[PDB]
């Protein structure tokens, strides 16, 4: 399509545009009934490379961000103020690429920023999610 070429879950897909500051991603699903955890991930499809790993813990109610670069994870992003997902609701979650960092929004309100690591945003083109979702729909412009 227009936005994203699979390449339902564990779901990957190749960005048909590279991320870039005003690229957004959107990921519409319902969170399992039993959902212990879910993963979307941003990647460099080349070196592999994740430059933005996103995990909404259920069964802690933490949600956690890293980056996979030079094949090491790296330091854990974990504050929140406060956790916007629940086992069996619907959500969206929008990732907004910045100049300096991700924004990621949660049902319309603002959960964190992500400073980049991986610093060649265009050679972010792959987008990966696996876990207890129902996923709905992906958007990418």
């Amino acid at each position: 399509s227009r936005e994203n070429v699979p390449k339902r879950l564990p779901f990957a897909a190749r960005l048909n545009t590279p991320m870039g500051p005003g690229r957004t991603v959107v990921v519409k699903g319902e969170v399992n009934a039993n959902a212990k955890s879910f993963n979307v991930d941003l990647l460099a499809g080349k070196s592999k490379d994740i430059a933005l790993h996103l995990n909404p813990r259920l069964n802690i109610k933490a949600f956690v961000r890293n980056s996979f670069l030079q094949e090491s994870w790296g330091e854990e992003e974990r504050n929140i103020t406060s956790f916007p997902f629940s086992p069996g609701m619907y959500f969206e979650m929008i990732i907004y690429c910045d100049v300096r960092e991700f924004k990621v929004a949660v049902n319309g309100v603002h959960s964190l920023e992500y400073k980049h690591r991986f610093k060649e945003l265009s050679s972010i083109d792959t987008l990966e999610i696996n876990g207890d979702i129902h996923l709905l729909e992906v958007r990418s412009w």
